[PDB]
Order: structure tokens, then C-alpha cells, then sequence
RNA sequence: UUUUGCGGUUGUCCGACCGGGCAGUGCCGCGACGCUACCAUCUGCUGGAUAAUGGCUGAACGCCUCUAAGUCAGAAUCCAU
């Protein structure tokens, strides 16, 4: 069954500027500006009433309608990113070997680089390069905790997952060796 | 090992024992050049795209979740250098 009209709406705060050239969405806010490309989905944008952006798909077969709500949340994530930002907390879990971590901003590229030494007995050094626009800090309030911050949820979430995926145990019972860096709550900066 | 290079030596033949001939390379020791042996010596690089799999954002299906749109890492795999 094809649907003659599917519609989603998104509230835009008054302190945020939203621009859609063709389908490339540019969001400018207090914390900076974010750009997202959506030229792979057939969707129409419009202004409904004084600060709300309407999204509609006109003839969808339940596989295009599904992508309608996905776009709405992605655009809403851009608005949230430039207003309240995204902050991920990650805790260190180990049994015998403390995990030694150092963070440093590369001067040539500008991206933070997370360097992990002393995994479970390991001598190898695990270097993870963060996505652009993500800031990495070691929390002082609580011991053994990383903090990743940035406007882009894709950048922050992918960066946190790269750290977790590189700290995987090999050839051991993973139900016993519960060692690694695992993502804690996923709140906002503000 | 036909360098038939030098030396040794056996049986005949060359007329006085120097130098050689023949025994299909007479036999033995050493033998340079050349050829040659994991029997000797030297040398044999790195992008990119992926598969399984583990993930991010995220609907369908107000909850969720690696997938549906998008996307990350990744094998002696495929392609190329
Ligand atoms: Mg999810």
C-alpha cells in the first residue's frame, strides 16, 4: 500500500538558524554550526507556522515512510548538538592491571588522540584518533573516567565506540575478563 | 679435469737413456679458468575494496536495535603497486 501523505514536524528553538539549500541541512547555533547531507532520501521540507519545519513524503511504500521519522530525529539531533552539545562518560573496568591513558591534541591535524597503555598485561600501545570536533578529557570528579564532548552526535558516539572496540580481549573467556572502557550515561553538556 | 699444465710411474718402440710415440684420456697425486651445490653466499615491498564478526546514529513498531536510509573497524580473502 502506498500512502498519499506522510508528515513529521520539528520544533525549532528561536536561538537557532536552520538552512536547507537543496537537501543539505546547515544548523547554526550558540555552540557552533553543523552540516548534514541528506541527498539520499526523497523528502520535501517546508515551513508550517513560525518556527516549525515540516517533513513530508508523498508516495511511500512503508520503506520510504520509515526513513521519514529517521530524518526527523537526525535533524533534531543537529539542533540539540548546537544548543546543549553531547557528552559521553566512559569508565575504566579492570581486575589486576590498571589502564594508563593519555590524551593529547595533535598539532598538525587538530584531532585529539587517545593513547592507551597497560591493558591486561599487554605491552602494545593502542592509539585511537578521534573524529574532528570531539574533545577528550579525563574527569577529575571521579577516578578512571573519560569525557568526550562535541556538537556532532555521530562524531562523539563513533569516537566513544572506537575506544571501546579497541579494548577487546582475545582468546579469553569474556564473561570472566570484563576489562575495557565502557560507555556510561549519554547526557548533554548543559 | 682434454689446461692432457707440472710431477711420479707400468709394458713396449725410437739406439744410448735427453726428448718423445702407443695402450680409443695407460694409471696416480696436485691442478688454474669455466661450470656448479640449502654441499656455498646474497635478496624476496605496500595502498585501496571487502567477507564473517563486533559496533554508531536510527525508524519501521511513541519502547527498544549493527539496517531499513546512512555509517565505522576488519581476514592468509579480491584488485592493484
Ligand atoms: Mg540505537
Amino acid at each position: 500500500m502506498r500512502y498519499i501523505h506522510s508528515e513529521e514536524t520539528l520544533e525549532v528553538p528561536e536561538n537557532v538558524k536552520v538552512s536547507i539549500k537543496s537537501r543539505i541541512v546547515t544548523v547554526e547555533g550558540p555552540r557552533g554550526k553543523l552540516v548534514k547531507d541528506l541527498s539520499h532520501i526523497a523528502v520535501n521540507f517546508s515551513v508550517i507556522k513560525k518556527g516549525v519545519i515540516g517533513l513530508e513524503i508523498h508516495h511511500g511504500n512503508r520503506k520510504n515512510v520509515a526513513a521519514l521519522r529517521t530524518v526527523r530525529t537526525i535533524i533534531n539531533n543537529l539542533i540539540i548538538g548546537v544548543t546543549k552539545g553531547f557528552k559521553y562518560k566512559m569508565r575504566y573496568v579492570y581486575a589486576h592491571f590498571p589502564i594508563n591513558v593519555n590524551v593529547e591534541k595533535n598539532a598538525e591535524t587538530g584531532n585529539f588522540e587517545v593513547e592507551i597503555r597497560n591493558f591486561i598485561g599487554e605491552k602494545i600501545v593502542r592509539r585511537v584518533v578521534m573524529q574532528p570536533g570531539v574533545d577528550v578529557e579525563i574527569s577529575k570528579a571521579q577516578k578512571d573516567e573519560l569525557v568526550l564532548s562535541g556538537n556532532s552526535l555521530e562524531g562523539v558516539s563513533q569516537s566513544a565506540a572506537d575506544i571501546q572496540q579497541i579494548c577487546r580481549v582475545r582468546n579469553k573467556d569474556i564473561r570472566k575478563f570484563l576489562d575495557g572502557i565502557y560507555v556510561s550515561e549519554k547526557g548533554n553538556i548543559v
